[PDB]
C-alpha cells in the first residue's frame, strides 16, 4: 500500500505470460527483413483460422496519407519504408507511425496485408526462407494459445516507428460514446460482491471512461499486460480514451483478502475480448487490485495468464 513500484507484488503465485515478452524480446532481435517475414507468414498461417476485424473508418482516413505515400513508391522503396518501420529508423514515414495510437498502427498494417496479398505492395520475396533464428521465433509463437499470438503480433506492431520527443503529437481515434445505461450488462464475479470491482468492470465494458476514472486514487495506477505502470488520473484516462474501446471483460471468479494498513488486495480472473478478433479469441486475463480504505483504486494490474491452468480452480 505505500508505493505503486512494490504494489506490483501483489499475488506473487500469479504466472503471467511471460513468453509474450520473452519472444518480442527474440523477435527484436532479428534482421528488419526477416522480422517482416516473419510476421507474414504468422499472419497468412492464422487468418486460415482466424479472421481480423476491419479497421474503423476512422483509424483509416487517419492513415490514408501513409498508406498513399508507400503504395506511389517503387517496390524497392516500398520494401526499404516497411524495413525502416521495423529497424526503428528515424525517418518522417516512422515518426508519424510512432505519432499513432496502436489501433491506427494496426490498421495501417491491415491495409499493406490486404495490398501485398492483392500484388499491390511489394510482397515478400518468393521463396523467402527465414533466418535460423527468425524460423524458431516463429515456431515459438506458432506453439502459443491465440490469445498469446495475437498479443505478439499487436507487440511487435507498437514497437515499430521512431519517438523523438517526449510531448510529441498523439493520434487516436476519436472517443466513442459511452453505452446507453438502459442496455449495459452488469458482471457477477464468483466471490467478488465488492462495488469498486463490479463498476471497473462494468464501466469498461460500456466505455463509461469519465465514470471509471473516478475509481481510482489521484496517485493511482493502471499495469497493463507486460508494461510498466500508467501514473495518475490524467495519463490513465488517456489510455482508456486512446487504447481501452470496445473491450469485453468475462471476469469469472475472485479473491478478496486484507492488506496493509485498511487496504484490500483482491485477484480476479477471467477472459477477454478485444474488438479485433471479437468471440473468437479469449485471452486468459487476472485483474489484481489494491484498494484503499474507501475503495478507490490505488494499483490495478492486468496480467495475461501462462495457461488456462493459472484461471483460479481450474
Ligand atoms: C506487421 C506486419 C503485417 C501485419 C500485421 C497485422 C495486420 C497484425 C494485426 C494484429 C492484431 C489486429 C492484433 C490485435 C491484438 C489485440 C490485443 C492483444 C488486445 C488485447 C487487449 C487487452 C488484453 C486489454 C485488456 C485491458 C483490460 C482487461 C483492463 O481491465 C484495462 C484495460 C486493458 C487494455 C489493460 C504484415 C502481415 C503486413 C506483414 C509485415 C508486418 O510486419
Ligand atoms: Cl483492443
Amino acid at each position: 500500500p505505500f508505493t505503486i513500484d512494490s504494489a506490483r507484488g501483489i499475488f506473487p503465485n500469479t504466472l503471467a505470460a511471460d513468453v509474450v515478452p520473452a519472444t518480442i524480446a527474440r523477435f527484436s532481435q532479428l534482421n528488419a527483413e526477416d522480422q517482416l517475414a516473419l510476421i507474414w507468414f504468422a499472419y497468412l498461417e492464422m487468418g486460415k483460422t482466424l479472421t481480423i476485424a476491419a479497421p474503423g473508418a476512422a483509424s483509416m482516413q487517419l492513415a490514408e496519407n501513409a498508406l498513399k505515400e508507400i503504395q506511389a513508391m517503387g517496390p524497392l522503396q516500398q520494401t526499404q519504408a516497411m524495413c525502416d518501420l521495423a529497424n526503428r529508423a528515424d525517418t518522417p514515414l516512422c515518426r508519424t507511425y510512432a505519432s499513432w495510437s496502436p489501433n491506427i498502427k494496426l490498421g495501417f498494417w491491415y491495409r499493406l496485408g490486404e495490398l501485398m496479398e492483392q500484388g499491390f505492395v511489394a510482397p515478400i520475396p518468393a521463396g523467402y526462407q527465414l533466418s535460423a533464428n527468425a524460423n524458431a521465433v516463429l515456431a515459438t509463437i506458432q506453439g502459443l494459445e491465440s490469445g498469446q499470438q495475437i498479443t505478439v503480433l499487436r507487440n511487435a506492431v507498437v514497437d515499430m516507428g521512431f519517438t523523438a520527443g517526449k510531448d510529441g503529437k498523439r493520434i487516436a481515434e476519436p472517443v466513442v460514446p459511452p453505452q446507453d445505461t438502459a442496455s449495459r450488462t452488469k458482471v457477477s464475479i464468483e466471490g467478488v460482491t465488492n462495488a469498486t470491482v463490479l463498476n471497473y468492470m462494468d464501466n469498461l465494458n460500456a466505455n463509461d471512461f469519465d465514470t471509471l476514472i473516478e475509481l481510482f486514487t489521484s496517485d493511482g495506477a493502471l499495469q497493463p499486460p507486460f508494461q510498466r505502470p500508467i501514473v495518475g488520473k490524467e495519463n490513465v484516462l488517456r489510455f482508456f480514451r486512446e487504447e481501452c474501446q470496445n473491450l469485453k471483460l468475462i471476469p469469472e471468479r475472485g479473491v478478496t483478502e486484507p492488506a496493509e494498513d485498511g487496504f484490500t488486495q483482491i485477484k480476479v480472473t477471467g477472459k477477454v475480448q478485444t474488438p479485433w478478433f471479437g468471440g473468437n479469441v479469449g485471452m486468459n486475463i487476472a485483474w489484481r487490485f489494491l484498494l484503499n480504505p474507501e475503495g478507490k483504486i490505488f494499483f490495478v494490474a492486468i496480467d495475461l495468464l501462462a495457461s488456462p491452468k493459472e484461471l483460479l480452480n481450474f
